[PDB]
DNA sequence: GAAAGCCATTAGAG
DNA sequence: CTCTAATGGCTTTC
């Protein structure tokens, strides 16, 4: 496993995932669990998934305004 | 009441 | 050294 031994997301999960995150970044919480259940993940990492999406997706989608 | 949500930082692999 | 994956306190929450 060349890239996060750890954990390697695959293409399939991340796949669906940014298409849900598209939509909605927020889950009301326990869909997350549906998700995890979905792809095969713990709820956990369909936090962090989204979270470090969201993190960085906040500087680059086009964020003029942003104090600064 | 423990959970996502916020975020930079903090391990963590490349 | 670079981008990612994951940690905590504060806040609402159903």
């Amino acid at each position: 496993m060349r890239k996060r031994g750890r954990q390697t997301y695959t293409r399939y999960q991340t796949l669906e995932l940014e298409k849900e995150f598209h939509f909605n970044r927020y889950l009301t919480r326990r869909r997350r669990i549906e998700i995890a259940h979905a792809l095969s993940l713990t709820e956990r990492q369909i936090k962090i998934w989204f979270q470090n999406r969201r993190m960085k997706w906040k500087k680059e989608n086009k964020t003029k305004g942003e104090p600064g």
